[PDB]
C-alpha cells in the first residue's frame, strides 16, 4: 500500500513534521509573463507553501510555462528550471531560489537568490550570491583579460585591471583604472620592463584618450637641458667668454701702423703693441678690428 | 485521520527516512543572551536535531526570545528569524544558518553561515558567504562612492578605489589607496582629463595629508629652467659676452686725448684709435672708461 | 509501531511528497578513487536520488571510503564528509554539494558547489561560491599581508595589493601590481609619508626587479641643474664675463713702458694708459699680458 491510500497527503506531511517535496517539474505560472514578488508569494499561497516549515519546488524546464520576477533590485529571476525553497511562515518568510545555467527574460543564470519578508517595517527584499560564474565586480588579482595587440588597445571604458600589451617582440604592462563617469573617467599607466620607462594617459568625457602617452620623468629618465629651456654646460662653454688679456708683444723702431686686433701698449724711439685676446672654452682667440 | 493518530511522530519520520521540518516559528533559547557554539549544539541536542540526517528549524521573529552566537570568527549570528539547517551526525556535523535583513546583538544580516564540526582535530569552525548585501572587501570596479565636492575631499582612511571629485564646472579623477596602517597609510593620485596633469599626495600616521598635491613632471608638464636652478637660454644670451673686437678707426694729425672706451692703435705725425666693443646676444656695445 | 512496519519506505516517502533524508553517514563510493560527474550521477541513480524531488545525503567521515570528482572546472570535490543535495529530475538536475573544513584528493574545503544538468545543449556544469574562507581573487581593500621587513621585500610574483614595509624606525607604503605574465609582469611604487617621495620599479620576465627604485620627479622633488646637464645660475655667474671696460687713468711725462694689462689711450709730451678690466659676477678684474 505504501501510503498510496492516504487522503489529504499534504496535511499528513504537516502533522508528521516532515519537509514538503512539492514537485520536481511543476510549471510556476501560466506562461513567461513578468510577475512581481507579491504575485510570486500569492502563487506560493495558492499551492500551500506557507502551510509547511520547509516547502520546496522546482520550476519545469520549459521557458514558455514559468514566470519571471523583475523587481528584485539584484537581477531578474527566471523560474524556468529554478529551485524554489520556502522556509518559515507567511508572516516571517525566507525564499531561496537557485537558478540554472540558462534562462530567459533576462534571468540571472548560475545564481542563488534569497528573499526575506519579515514584515514591511523590517526591510523586505532580495539578495544574490557571488560565485565563480557571477563574480563580484572587483579589480582582479593577476592578469585582466588576454594580451591585447598594441600598447593603446585597452579601451577607456574597459574594467580597471592590470593588462599585458604586445609591443612587437616583447610586451608592456598597462595599468588601467576606469570609473565610467566624470570629466576624466579613466587613467592608464604604461610600464616598460626593468624600469624601462613609465607613462600615463587620461581620458576625457566619452572621447577616450586624445593625447599620446606622457612619459613621467624619473632619476633613470631625466629631462634634457633643452627640455627645461636651458643650455647644456658644453653649449655654455662653447659660446661665452671666460677671460680677456693682451697677447705677445711686438715692437717697431720709429712707426706702428694700425693692425687688426692690436693696441699700442708702450712708446719707449720704439712703439710696442699687443693683440687683444679672449678665451672661450679654454681656447684663446685674437680680437679683430672693423 | 491523516497521521494525527501517530505516537512519537519524530521517531516515525526518522524510520521513514524523511527530512525533519522541526518548527516554523520556534524560539531558539530563552532570551537574547549571548551563547557559544557549544551551547548552540547543546540546544540542538535537546531538540533531537542530530537524530535526523537533515533537521531544519526557524527562529521566531522575536528578538527577546532568541540567542545570539558570538564566537564565530566571522561575525555574530542572531537566531531571531534565522533558518537553522542541521545535516549529518552529532559526530560529523554541518549547520547552515540563513539570517534575515534585520538583526539584534550585532548579528550579520543578509548572510548564510556554515559550521563544520567533524572532530576537534579536523578544524571545527564557521564561514560566511559573500553576496550583493555583504560584499567582499575588495577594490571596486567602476566608481567608488558618489562624486565628492572638491579634489581633496576623499579622506585618507576611506576605501581604496577610483573616485570622481568636483572641481567647478568640470571634475577630476582621484585614485586612492589606503591600508589603514604604517607611517604612510595612504596615497592619492589626482588625474586631470586629456593628460591635463597628474599629481600625488601621501598621508602620515593618523594625520592625513599635510602637504599639498605634488605635481609629477612629464613630457607634457616639463620643469622650467628656474625649477632646476638654471638660466634659460635667453637669460644666458642677454647676460654674457660672446665676442670682443676693436671698432671703427678714428685718427688725428699731431694729438689723441684720452677718450672713453678708445685705445690708441697706431702712431703713423698721426695717431689712430679705436673703441673696444663687446658683443652680447648679437648686439655690440662700446666699452667705457672709469 | 511508528512506521517501522512499512514495506518499501522509500516509495512511501515519494507518495506522501516528503523530502528524502537518505543517509547521515553513507560512504559515497567504494574508495577514494577519482570519479567523473557522469559516474557521480550514475551512483546517484543506483541509490534512487532522482526518484525524489529533493534527495539529500552526507558522505561518511572517512577519506578511504568516498570518491572525489575531478572534472568540475572549478576545483575537485572530495565527497568524504560532504553533504549532497539533489533537486529535480534525472532530466533537469540540480546538485548542491557542501564540503567541510578538511578534504583529501585536492578537494576544495569550506565550499558550496552547484551542478546543473538540464540537457547537453543547455550548458551542463559546476559552479562554486565565494566565502570568507575561499575569497574571490580580488585586489584587497586595506592592507594586503603583514608588514614586510624592508622596502624591497614584496616579491614580483606576490598578489597585487597595498603593503607596508619597515624602513627602520618608520615604514613606507608599497603599491604592488602583478599579472604573472608578459615581459613586464609587475610594477611597484614606493611612497614615503607626507609627500616624502614617490618611486617605481618594474620587473622583467621571471627575473624580478633588476633595477633599483627610480625616483619620480615632482614639484617637491625637482631635478638639479646637473641632473639635466646644465649649469646652475651661480655656476654661470662665476664663470662668464658680463662687461669690459678701461680702468683708471695713469700718465707719464715724456715714456710709457709696456705694463701688464695696460693700453695707451692718449698721447697729449704726455702719454696716458689704462688697464683693460673685465667683470665676472659683479667683480671687476685687471687683464694681464703674456
Amino acid at each position: 500500500q505504501n501510503g498510496a491510500d492516504i487522503p489529504g497527503k499534504d496535511t499528513f506531511t504537516k502533522n508528521i513534521g516532515a519537509c514538503r517535496a512539492y514537485s520536481a517539474w511543476l510549471n510556476i505560472g501560466g506562461d513567461s509573463q513578468v510577475w512581481t514578488t507579491a504575485q510570486f508569494i500569492s502563487w506560493l499561497e495558492s499551492q500551500g507553501a506557507f502551510n509547511h516549515p520547509y516547502w520546496m519546488c522546482k520550476g519545469s524546464w520549459a521557458y514558455a510555462n514559468n514566470k519571471v520576477i523583475t523587481d528584485t533590485g539584484c537581477g531578474n529571476i527566471c523560474l524556468a528550471g529554478a529551485v524554489v525553497e520556502v522556509i518559515g511562515t507567511r508572516g516571517a518568510m525566507t525564499i531561496r531560489v537557485t537558478t540554472p545555467s540558462t534562462s530567459s527574460g533576462g534571468g540571472i543564470t548560475n545564481a542563488q537568490f534569497t528573499y526575506i519578508n519579515h514584515g514591511d517595517a523590517y526591510a523586505p527584499g532580495w539578495r544574490r550570491d557571488y560565485n565563480t560564474k557571477n563574480q563580484q565586480p572587483a579589480f582582479a588579482l593577476g592578469q585582466t583579460g588576454s594580451t591585447v595587440g598594441n600598447d593603446k588597445a585597452v579601451g577607456w571604458n574597459w574594467n580597471s585591471g592590470v593588462y599585458n600589451a604586445n609591443i612587437g617582440g616583447a610586451s608592456t604592462l598597462i595599468l588601467h583604472f576606469n570609473m565610467n563617469t566624470g570629466s576624466c573617467p579613466a587613467v592608464q599607466f604604461r610600464v616598460n620592463y626593468r624600469n624601462g620607462g613609465i607613462f600615463y594617459r587620461s581620458a576625457r568625457d566619452g572621447y577616450g584618450f586624445e593625447a599620446d602617452w606622457s612619459e613621467i620623468y624619473t632619476t633613470t629618465r631625466k629631462p634634457s637641458a633643452g627640455d627645461v629651456g636651458a643650455y647644456t654646460q658644453a653649449e655654455c662653454n662653447s659660446r661665452f667668454i671666460t677671460g680677456i688679456r693682451l697677447g705677445g708683444l711686438s715692437s717697431v723702431q720709429t712707426g706702428w701702423s694700425d693692425r687688426s686686433g692690436y693696441v699700442v701698449t708702450g712708446s719707449v724711439d720704439t712703439t710696442q703693441a699687443r693683440p687683444i685676446q679672449y678665451c672661450i672654452n679654454g681656447t684663446w682667440y685674437n680680437a679683430g678690428s672693423i
